[PDB]
């Protein structure tokens, strides 16, 4: 491995590993789609470089029952999680990555709402607790987030159906559509739905 990539597998094995499964996943479905599939590909291996600054406060990285999150505040656990797209960015820039490959760091969560620190702070303001963005600019970027959250919400899971499997990934699309991530790319409907059936395929190769 580059010495980028292997200080992701030494400081944050959970992230690498997480990685790895997102670029299986999402260069599939920029196969079936005749997307950039190695710009996909490498794009992942990058895309969460920024949680190797903090990796105990990312779950794949944690120990079961071990969450650091339970002696901070929500500002402080948001803070540290919308930071890591902007981080991976500048660390990639530093290090004179390819253009293309910083702006999938940067704008793989595109501008979504973490929901759960939203609505601890219930019991103020969306945008505060919204990832800076900017929204997917490319079909390439649409299909990274929709993979990435896809792979999280499975691998933390116990443990899951064909059935689960499907269910996660059309919620995750809705949201997305609803939430109007995807109004900056090109990406198609008709591509939404090879995504998706690409993506239950793939992931029951994985779990059988
Ligand atoms: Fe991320
Ligand atoms: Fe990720």
């Amino acid at each position: 491995n580059h010495p980028l990539l292997k200080k992701i597998l030494m400081k944050a094995p959970g992230t690498y590993h997480h990685s790895m499964m997102v670029a299986n996943l999402a260069e599939a479905c920029a196969d079936k789609i005749g997307a950039n599939s190695l710009l996909v590909r490498v794009g992942c291996f990058y895309h969460d470089i920024g949680k190797t600054l903090r990796p105990p406060y990312f779950v794949e990285n944690q120990l079961q029952g071990i969450n650091p999150h339970d002696r901070l505040t929500p500002e402080q656990s948001r803070d540290i999680i919308l930071s890591h797209t902007k981080d991976g960015a500048e660390i990639l820039k530093e290090n004179h990555m390819p253009q293309p490959i910083i702006d999938i760091a940067l704008q793989h969560h595109g501008t979504t709402l973490l929901k759960y620190f939203y609505f601890k702070a219930k019991e103020v303001k969306e945008a505060d607790y919204r990832y800076s963005g900017p929204k997917p600019q490319t079909k390439e970027i649409a299909i990274i987030n929709i993979s990435d959250s896809v792979e999280a919400a499975v691998r933390s899971s116990t443990e899951p159906t064909m059935a689960k499997i499907t269910e996660i990934i059309d919620g995750i699309i809705k949201d997305r559509f609803l939430d109007g991530q995807f109004t900056e790319c090109d990406i198609t409907i008709q591509e939404i739905k090879i995504i998706r059936d690409t993506l239950i395929a793939t992931l029951n190769g994985i779990y059988h």
